[PDB]
């Protein structure tokens, strides 16, 4: 029975073309939801009661667009956000950490505008996590982003949006001084002609995945449920190939900011996400990503590829990483393991932004630290295993991948353990 | 001996690439398509396409075939609909470098148990009007296939049959559909419904790769580019869907209420036109010749083992076209099996099978007139070089190009067997 | 049939990794295809007799060397006289005729910074006395090989030259050296005095592999069975040599005191014959010819397109040979590259030729002696007939069989064109 | 370029044109041929072991003593020759001989010695067999090669011929037949490991045949991760000459390409002239054909082909040799009480090599049957605390390869250990910097 769940018999296919011949509609997903879900919060969605429904279907980032509305209403709806969150801490095995993320109105006619400026600030000043920075054309915007979140705003993260031809072809110079990419097909599909989007988008999450640096796919995914309460089959298709080009996140616009379906079009990306990652081939993805990605003496780089080939070889439930700033997380997601990442970390922040990268499921640790760190070190493990159990990933009897340092501080990974539940 | 220019264009680039990943890395937006569109548009047919001006307009946006829903209006209306299809088809044939071969599909209304009364009447209406192709509605198993082949009378067994999987069963027993039918559609919009709507891609990508395994045709089919039936432009999933249908392997994208019954039937043919031609200069064919290749079984069939050297041929030297002489189609269809990225130029005498062979992703029908030479060698000569100078007068073909040409050693359907390596002059 | 696929290591060439491959090699799975990889055989004092010659042409010697470190003028003339005299021997039954090369091995610069007075004199001796092949000694460099090609002069622009590597320059030069040669000789003896002993092999499969990508003969030599010169049987390490020089591309293995000199000259051929079809048979194609494909260049060239297009062909449908005809050899060497599995069986009219393409693997010389038909067709098809006829009395080929058949548009040497797929009758 | 790009610039151009490094990171098997550099030099320390028949030539222990630094891994005593009195000798100067550099883990060098039995004869065990593997546990030896295996029962017999006592002792079936190769599966399924023996099959089957009983078995083995022995005639023409042919360097390099793990020398070093010549023949030879094997087709066909396991050791192997090509690690240190840890390092062919940090004296020789296992004997006492003991042991690994030339400052070092004492229990793999 565990091999025909979760398109098993597909994976381990041969060639991509059998994998395709072999893809199941009864084979049901059983691994948790991996490309995070980022709903913008407007008028439909901005209501504590409307914002616990929206968490628990799905929403892990949350979007506040900054080409409308104002600071005050904006800071309304943060606050709304950050109460409806909190609801849930009393069960801290199974509480959700969700981002917050700004998204800039931008340059327009002109380098960073006045009123950019201004909402960076308020970012900074309200603690955002996530800047999504609006046509973002060369290396020197993102510099410009970098400066205007101040020495107050180091730790945030800068998506660049890329809308236009420019940042199409300047889009090595951005990655490279990004934290990830926004594919703003809106402005895209104006900017370059319509037939051509999907080429940058393929292209740029390619690139991405290269790269190990989160990718967005954005705009219209579920547009027609912003009035009717299902999609056209063009969008849940376009749901699914954007999980299967290798998206880190799918975005919701109008669909939850103004449409009457807010709840209904975040259970939707939820279900269809689910069904993609599970048809995602493996078997070719694994082996492309591990040959391409370089050659390392970082101890960390070496950790993660030899705790994602580990969980693989053991079809493990989970890989358990103990992560300050994320950066092992992340360098685990890279190679697109199976396994759930629990990443187990004591900054609020830290969890909220690796929502960033696919399959990482952030545990915020709030029990009371040992006095012997390698003692510490056991019990957030520890932790992590009985988050895993009460959600479901983990089973008595399963085998996970435990990922560690040699010393505390951020940067020390060099650690691999095999481990049986219970 | 080439250039630069011509390796910077049709995603060449991304084309060379060593892995998928490198290949995905390397798509240009700049690369511009240069191939003819292959992947076929089949366009339904209703109040706001029937004039044959709108007709005419529709052909040269790029559709390829006409789609007659028999779930709406009656036997009267889709006879004055065909008439008007095969008016506007006609008056391009004074001009050979805008005359297309269009060919007429009837979508049933569906099945209680076995095949309708109402279906009966429909199928025994596209025999008596010529209809080139069946969409069978609900298709659930191989006996609703061999029902509708039953009710193509005595003069209808030329009939492309193509089944069409709606629900749960259908995809279930696909396998014994796919094995008596000429083709398959995915029909998204009943299977949206039938089958829970997240798990349909599941489905659509599962049959258009069962299909390319069988070398048969695989439509995709139903909300494409829905928001265009209001819209002048789609929206950016409207867009990736079409790509992606191509990408997965589709041979045909259609159009419903876009073209029945919207405000921008003409618009959205173009749209499909435009995202369809992108989209083929971006499949990886390095791994799906190489997949295609070591999935098929070893032949023994002449045209098979022709058909499969041809394409070699044609990807070994970058061939602008493979002009394959068919009297049923057949040697077209193997030779698209392969997903040559050469043009399969397939010069006919039936018109029937030029119309038939827009089943098949990149088969450019041309169909040939002329009365028989005396030698049939002479009688194959002029019909390979009427291929040539068609392909020539349309852009495929110039001098000094090389093309493959794909022939058998006698007169008759069944004997290809000769595959010829010929530089244009 | 079943029993077909147990034979010629079938089940490991179904394979899906290299690995399973080795895992499923069988010492019971017969091979059946005809020997494929070429036996040089040195001519001396134990091989000269035109009775003891003929044993070694039915044995499998399909090149006599003719080495000029040893004897006079007059001695290899009496070589020569020999071998011509054993070869023709068997000229009465065209059927079953089998040509053999003779190559000149040339005794080399010596302390000399190029090419010496005697291989100038040797050089002119091999024109003037017709041998098809040079192996020239101590290739260190392109000029070396220009200086051979000036020396044959006017009338030796035919003969084929092959550049020996014996030393650590030739190796390091080797691009710039194969690029002017038409093959090469690893020559084991002085590389392995020249460079370390157990650097030896390195530089084997470099320049084995190298000329497969390049798509030239290679010839391994030196010591593949030494023990033989005085023992009826090899050693184990002697018979792993033979094969693993034959799994590594080579397109022709030498015996040079195994026949010139030793006790079991016929023998030591006849063992080089057995371990070459068992190695050719535990060859993996299914990788080599994914990467020979994917290593050679895009080709306008139509004898390189229709030789690719025909051997894809030939793996599809399990043909038991590829005919082709050929004036110089090269539709038959473009054939051979792609390393079929199916036996390039070369119909010519040039004796020359007939014996030089022994240089390249797989290929099976047929000279045809009749004069020319008066209708061009006519005579193709007496060819590919005679093609057909030999194949038959050789064991090639069976009633029921696939053959591929590659033939050209027109007379002369550079137009091959056309594959054809035919049934044996 | 881009894969190796930083790694480049990191370790150097220089790095990266030695041990065929070129030829390794092709895409294609045939552009790796192409790649081969005879200016390429090995680096890495000789992975495949060499058996060496001990006899007349190579009994003395002063030249024992120059075989041992030569590269001999295993003392072959072959049971068809010589009597119990004259093999006890031999066995006695070759411990004389190996614990003569037992002054230092630097230049202490364990050594394997295997009883090779003269065979059935003419269907069963036979009687002289019986005595002479009685005699082997007697002598504590550490392998039997036994001869003429044809069914899995021979190999049943073999084992209840070594007793309660000789449980230890690994057994390693010669194939020598035609029997033996098409019942390989079930041989092999019950042995410790197998050994190609030519000479014998070479004359029991078509002697153009050998190579192909050769190459499936040792992909066998490779494929169930047992030790395999490529044995006879490899180097047969230095029993009289100090070179050998074209053929048998070629032979030797072959049989290290097709995968085997071990390499032997018979009537080369037990009645030739040139027995210390022949092992540096082997040696030189394995080396530059260790450096010259496709790692990168190698490796994923391994992978592909090994089925998935729920067992850590299996496990953590594959991840510790993932994460050891990730960043050219100089070695892998594993603790090992069976050597079994060390055996499933190997059986994934790292280029990095296995060192083996073992107190068992008889699983330090037992070792040298798995290709790229390099072991270390630990004699202190062990710690109060097993934590402190276990980093003792991981130390002590490190300053040993400092002090061989395996290790380097600079240098990343991937380290296998289990949670709690005693065998079966590996489930840890950490990245370590050398200081
Ligand atoms: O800036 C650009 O470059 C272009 C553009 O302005 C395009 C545009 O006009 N859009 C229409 C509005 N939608 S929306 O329905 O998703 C949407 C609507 C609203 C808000 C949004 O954040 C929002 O994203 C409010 O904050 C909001 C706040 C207070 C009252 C009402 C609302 C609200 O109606 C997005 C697309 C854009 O922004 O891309
Ligand atoms: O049969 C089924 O199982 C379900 C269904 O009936 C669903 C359905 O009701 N649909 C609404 C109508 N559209 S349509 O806009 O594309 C469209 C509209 C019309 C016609 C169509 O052929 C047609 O396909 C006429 O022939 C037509 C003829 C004469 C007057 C008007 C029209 C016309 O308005 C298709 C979807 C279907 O058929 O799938
Ligand atoms: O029974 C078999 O399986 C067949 C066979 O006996 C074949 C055979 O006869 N051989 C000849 C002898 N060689 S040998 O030169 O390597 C060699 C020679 C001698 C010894 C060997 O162990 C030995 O291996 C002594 O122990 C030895 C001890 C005391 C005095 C002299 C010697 C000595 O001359 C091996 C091959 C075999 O064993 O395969
Ligand atoms: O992913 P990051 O930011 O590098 O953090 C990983 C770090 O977490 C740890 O596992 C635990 O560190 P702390 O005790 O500081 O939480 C370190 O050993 C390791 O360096
Ligand atoms: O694809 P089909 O229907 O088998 O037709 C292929 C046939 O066409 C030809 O090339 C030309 O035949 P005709 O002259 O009868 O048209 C035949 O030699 C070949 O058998
Ligand atoms: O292999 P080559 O030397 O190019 O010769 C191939 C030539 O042989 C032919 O098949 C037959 O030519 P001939 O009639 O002159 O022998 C030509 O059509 C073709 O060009
Ligand atoms: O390879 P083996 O035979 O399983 O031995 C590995 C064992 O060695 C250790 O690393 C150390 O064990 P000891 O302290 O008993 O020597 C164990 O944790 C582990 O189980
Ligand atoms: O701003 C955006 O999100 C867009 O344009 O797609
Ligand atoms: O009938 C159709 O076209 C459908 O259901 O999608
Ligand atoms: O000249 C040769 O043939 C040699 O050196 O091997
Ligand atoms: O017994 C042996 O070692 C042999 O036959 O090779
Ligand atoms: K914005
Ligand atoms: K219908
Ligand atoms: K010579
Ligand atoms: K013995
Ligand atoms: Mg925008
Ligand atoms: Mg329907
Ligand atoms: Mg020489
Ligand atoms: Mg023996």
């Amino acid at each position: 029975a565990f091999f025909q769940q979760q398109q098993l018999p597909a994976a381990m296919a041969d060639t991509f073309l059998e994998h395709l011949c072999l893809l199941d509609i009864d084979s049901e997903p059983v691994a948790a939801r991996s490309t995070s879900i980022i709903a913008t919060i407007g008028p439909a969605s901005r209501s504590v009661e409307r914002l616990k429904e929206m968490i628990k279907a799905g929403m892990n980032i949350a979007r506040l667009n900054f080409s409308h509305g104002s600071h005050e209403y904006h800071a309304e709806s943060i606050a709304n956000v950050r109460e409806a969150v909190e609801s849930f801490a009393g069960s801290p095995l199974s509480y959700r950490p969700v981002a917050i993320a700004l998204d800039t109105k931008g340059p327009g006619s002109g380098g960073l505008s006045e009123q950019d400026v201004r909402d960076l600030r308020f970012g900074v000043e309200h603690g955002v996590d996530i800047v999504f920075a609006s046509f973002v054309r060369k290396a020197s915007d993102v510099a410009a982003v970098r400066a205007a979140l101040g020495p107050e705003g180091h730790g945030i993260k800068i998506i660049s949006k890329i809308e236009n031809h420019e940042g199409v072809k300047r889009f090595d110079e951005i990655l490279e001084v990004s934290d990830g990419i926004m594919v703003a097909r809106g402005d895209l599909g104006i900017e370059i002609p319509a037939e051509k989007v999907f080429l940058a988008q393929k292209m740029m999450i390619g690139r991405c995945n290269l790269a190990g640096k989160p990718v967005v796919c954005a705009t219209q995914m579920l547009e027609s449920m912003i009035t009717k309460p299902r999609p056209t089959r063009a969008e849940t298709s376009d749901v699914a190939n954007a999980v299967l080009d290798g998206a880190d996140c799918i975005m919701l616009s109008g669909e939850t900011a103004k449409g009457n379906f807010p709840v209904e079009a975040v259970k939707m990306q939820h279900a269809i996400a689910r069904e993609a990652e599970a048809a995602v081939y493996h078997r070719q993805l694994f082996e492309e990503l591990r040959r391409a990605a370089p050659l390392s003496r970082d101890p960390t780089e070496v950790t993660a590829i030899g705790a994602v080939e580990a969980a693989f070889k053991c079809c493990a439930a989970a890989i358990i990483v103990l992560t300050t700033t994320g950066r092992s997380a992340q360098l685990l997601s890279r190679y697109r393991p199976r396994a759930a990442v629990i990443a187990v970390t004591r900054s609020a922040q830290a969890a909220r932004q690796v929502h960033l990268c696919r399959g990482v499921f952030p545990l915020l640790y709030r029990e009371p630290p040992e006095a012997i760190w390698a003692d510490d070190v056991d019990r957030r493990v520890q932790f992590g295993i009985e988050s895993g159990k009460l959600r479901g990933f983990l089973r008595v009897g399963d085998l996970v991948i435990v990922v560690t340092g040699w010393r505390p501080g951020s940067g020390y990974t060099n650690i691999m353990r095999v481990l049986s539940i219970s």
